[PDB]
């Protein structure tokens, strides 16, 4: 009570670590001067990895305690006393907790198993976490007494997530692997950083502890998003020398954890997919799908003689389909005709595109050709070939196509769906000109 | 008095959302084992979109009626009060507060027939912000009380501006375009973020409402603006533990909006 033991929770942790790493360091010094082993740690090494569904099931376990171990710190620092005095028996908390490490222990044993070199591992943060939490649970019946300590170690098992789940096979893109690295890491250090301010604040300066700034857990998280927004409202702030001691230490190491962050974060969060999604509209209208060569003037100029008073008025919809982002002018262009014009974004190449527009159904698709084009020949190649993607998806469909070259136009009558009779029809501009 | 109904007011809202919910999804169970419609539908979506004069006077009246019912709520929000209690005869704010809502009410049922997905059209923002503020004002001529409530949410209309002026062909270059949208939307949610510090931190925490750290709604402007610059004073700050919780949101919801914008600010 008088008299805290703090040093016991903490001296017999590093208890664990030294006698451990001499404990390996040793055996191997013996075989030095003086079967199933490899058997036993190829099956560790598949059990961690999640190869099997024996260890598939052990790994999103791992998963589910994680979480789970952090919610009893949550219920144990909404306490004030960081240091209690009760018994097993009572003390309901516990024997939940119990129940976690030495699934944990065990855990950690079987990852000792699978690495190939025994000292590194010992050295990994992942060893140093459950050093910090597995042994003062254990002295924590001994010693009849409840310390909060480094328990908020346990947030660093968040940072496994896009590990864990990577062998789970839910983290196909390159960009939902990055996120969730991202994501996972700021919540962790969030999390366990301010464990140690909260550890720090309530505790006091050391052989002393007089000077105890008594702070709630989640005041001290608010604390953090204050200080790394660099916002620095001064409500809330550190009094104690370790407290201020770990902050400028938390303030340099956070820049260089951001810092080797920004050239990634650069190019994940500047992608966007705005258009997408298949047509679907009542039964009965008649449509037809533009694609091709797709500007603003290509599109305005199509849409003025497309919809004049002079024409006969027939409702027939107008959609769009370019496998290029449109600009602020064309987008304002669209909301314009919102009720008659509709753009998506794809190929006419990729069939999963031409069933979203629903090529079966149109009237007639329309290919626009760039006019103004470096290489006539090579402009009609590409309009040739959407030629044959439409009538691969569909021989009964009506092609009006642009033809910058005559001699061009005698590939197309060599495609058996091409039938003039049937309303197939080639504009070919070389021929109209100089006609 | 002694007792606030600030549930009824809020429960009152989300009434109209999931109720509103389940009878355009169970009718079209109905016609799943169970003409004027399409015309309907397609005079609707050319009057929402100004394609006509009919719709193009439609379209700028919500303009002018949507910076109109945010002057409303900077009066509300001068009195101390967070909840009063008063009839609507001697009120006059609340008298005019009937004559917009109506408006919105039947403004907002016109754009359901112009939707093409009706769910889809229900889990909207603009569907969400009628939902929070036309039915609260119905209920206080019946509970006969007057609270700010989430009445913030009118600065959502201030989003629309670079939407509404677009049908009205005074943004042709794609620079006006652009700029006009980054503007509208820092405005609006300055001003809303604005409001919902105020309403927490004037309310308090949940139950007991005792620690009620009193400030002014511009104060609270003031507060956010030396927020997002990281300045940080510490002059004016939350103390509530909800006020808190909303600030750690808008920290990061902040920058995740500002980060998306930082390629279209830098050109
Ligand atoms: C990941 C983080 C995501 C954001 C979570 C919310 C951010 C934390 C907001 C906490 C703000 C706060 O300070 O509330 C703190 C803690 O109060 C709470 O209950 C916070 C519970 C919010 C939990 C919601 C998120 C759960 C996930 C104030 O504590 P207090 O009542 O003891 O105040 C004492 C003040 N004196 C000393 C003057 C009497
Ligand atoms: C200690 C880190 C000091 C900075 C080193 C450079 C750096 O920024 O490292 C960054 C990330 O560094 C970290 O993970 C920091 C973890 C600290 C957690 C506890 C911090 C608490 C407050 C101090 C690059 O990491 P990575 O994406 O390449 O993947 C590494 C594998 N994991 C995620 C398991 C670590
Ligand atoms: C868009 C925003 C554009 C900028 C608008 C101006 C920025 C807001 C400045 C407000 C600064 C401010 O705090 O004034 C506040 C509010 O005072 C006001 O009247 C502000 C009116 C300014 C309106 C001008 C912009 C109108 C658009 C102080 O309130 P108070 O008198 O109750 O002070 C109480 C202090 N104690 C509690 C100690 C007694
Ligand atoms: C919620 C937004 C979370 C971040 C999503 C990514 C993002 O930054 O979105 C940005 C803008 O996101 C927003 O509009 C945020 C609106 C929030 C308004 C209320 C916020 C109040 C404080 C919280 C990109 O939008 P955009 O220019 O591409 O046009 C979208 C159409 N409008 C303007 C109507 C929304
Ligand atoms: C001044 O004191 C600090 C201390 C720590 C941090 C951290 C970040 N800042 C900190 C500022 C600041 C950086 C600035 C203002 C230059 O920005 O604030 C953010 C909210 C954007 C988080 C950011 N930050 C990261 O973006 C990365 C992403 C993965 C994990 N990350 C981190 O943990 C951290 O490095 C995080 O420690
Ligand atoms: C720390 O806490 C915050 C919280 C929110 C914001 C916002 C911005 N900052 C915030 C900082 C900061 C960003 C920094 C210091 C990295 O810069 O301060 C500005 C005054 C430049 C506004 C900016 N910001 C935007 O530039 C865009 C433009 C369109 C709408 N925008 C926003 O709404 C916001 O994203 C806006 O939320
Ligand atoms: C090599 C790596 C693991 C660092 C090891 C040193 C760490 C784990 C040890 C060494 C000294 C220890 C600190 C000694 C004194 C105190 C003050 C007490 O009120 C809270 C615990 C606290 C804050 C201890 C936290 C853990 C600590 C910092
Ligand atoms: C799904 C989207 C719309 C979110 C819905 C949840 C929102 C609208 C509801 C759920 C709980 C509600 C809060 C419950 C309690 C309070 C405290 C009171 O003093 C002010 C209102 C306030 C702050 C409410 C604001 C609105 C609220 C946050
Ligand atoms: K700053
Ligand atoms: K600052
Ligand atoms: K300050």
């Amino acid at each position: 009570l008088k008299v805290r033991k703090y040093w016991c929770f903490l001296l017999s942790s590093i208890f664990t670590f030294l006698a451990g790493l001499l404990v390996v360091l040793l055996w191997r010094a013996f075989a030095f001067v003086c079967t199933f082993m490899t058997e036993a740690k190829d099956w560790a090494g598949e059990l961690i990895s999640g190869q099997t569904t024996t260890g598939r099931i052990l790994v999103v376990l791992v998963f589910i305690l994680s979480i789970a171990s952090l919610i009893i710190y949550f219920v144990d620092a909404s306490s004030e006393e960081v240091e209690r005095c009760q018994k097993w028996s009572n003390n309901i908390t516990q024997q939940i907790d119990l129940a976690f490490n030495i699934f944990f222990m065990v855990y950690f044993f079987i990852r000792f198993i699978a690495a190939s070199d025994k000292l590194w591992f010992m050295l990994e943060m992942y060893s140093f976490v459950d050093y910090f939490t597995i042994p003062p649970s254990f002295v924590s019946i001994y010693l009849d007494r409840t310390w909060i300590g480094l328990r908020f170690l346990r947030a660093l098992r968040l940072m496994t997530v896009p590990d864990i789940l990577q062998y789970l096979n839910v983290l196909k893109t390159s960009s939902s692997i990055r996120l969730a690295q991202l994501v996972s890491i700021f919540i962790s250090v969030w999390l366990t950083a301010a464990g140690i301010i909260h550890l720090l604040e309530n505790s006091g300066d050391p052989l002393d502890f007089d000077n105890a700034h008594r702070l709630s857990y989640w005041t001290c998280v608010y604390f953090l998003i204050v200080t790394m927004s660099t916002v620095g409202y001064g409500d809330v702030y550190c009094e104690t020398v370790l407290g201020r001691t770990f902050l400028v230490f938390f303030l340099l190491v956070g820049l260089a954890i951001f810092a080797s962050c920004i050239p990634e974060i650069i190019d994940l969060i500047g992608t966007r997919a705005k258009y997408g999604g298949t047509l679907k509209n009542e039964k009965g209208r008649r449509h037809i799908v533009v694609c091709g060569h797709i500007t603003y003037e290509s599109v305005s100029h199509f849409l003025k003689d497309f919809l004049h008073e002079d024409r006969e008025d027939v409702d027939v919809e107008v959609v769009f389909l370019h496998r290029k982002p449109p600009d602020l002018e064309l987008e304002g262009l669209f909301k314009r005709h919102f009720t008659t014009v509709e753009f998506f974004q794809g190929t006419i190449m990729n069939p999963i595109d031409l069933q979203r527009v629903k090529v079966h159904e149109a009237d007639a698709c329309l290919v626009l050709a760039n006019k103004y084009c470096q290489d006539p020949d090579a402009e009609d190649a590409a309009n040739i070939m959407r030629v044959i993607s439409i009538k691969n998806y569909s021989d009964d469909i009506r092609v009006i196509i642009q033809l910058m070259q005559y001699h061009n136009k005698a590939y197309l009558l060599n495609i058996p769906s091409w039938d003039w009779k049937q309303g197939d029809d080639v504009i070919c501009l070389a021929e109209l000109k100089l006609g």
